[PDB]
């Protein structure tokens, strides 16, 4: 019932509705999750219903993937912030990139616990 590196996963890469997903969404979002000090050079928020992310740590939601991690059978809306510059200290600066596809996740206690943020580098 220790579920701190899940409720950490929330706070770094789920936003349930997010409205516009442009760089003014980026650099405010960045902001308010506490991931600024210093600035993280890129971070995916996952958007939509939380049960479903929960649901890839199942075989109802999840394939097994590479040597530790699971891939989403379901798309989700995705908002990917790129950092721009220069400095790894604040100021930070975000390029926003809207998608929709399938996520990679590492899983404990049927819990997300870690994005894979590889699949996002492009
Ligand atoms: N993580
Ligand atoms: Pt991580």
């Amino acid at each position: 019932q220790d579920n701190s590196r899940y409720t950490h996963f929330l706070t770094q890469h789920y936003d349930a509705k997010p409205q516009g997903r442009d760089d003014r969404y980026c650099e405010s979002i960045m902001r308010r999750r506490g991931l600024t000090s210093p600035c993280k050079d890129i971070n995916t928020f996952i958007h939509g219903n939380k049960r479903s992310i929960k649901a890839i740590c199942e075989n109802k939601n999840g394939n097994p993937h590479r040597e530790n991690l699971r891939i989403s059978k379901s798309s989700f809306q995705v908002t990917t912030c790129k950092l721009h510059g220069g400095s790894p200290w604040p100021p930070c600066q975000y390029r926003a990139t809207a998608g929709f596809r399938n996520v990679v996740v590492a899983c404990e206690n049927g819990l997300p616990v870690h994005l894979d943020q590889s699949i996002f580098r492009r």
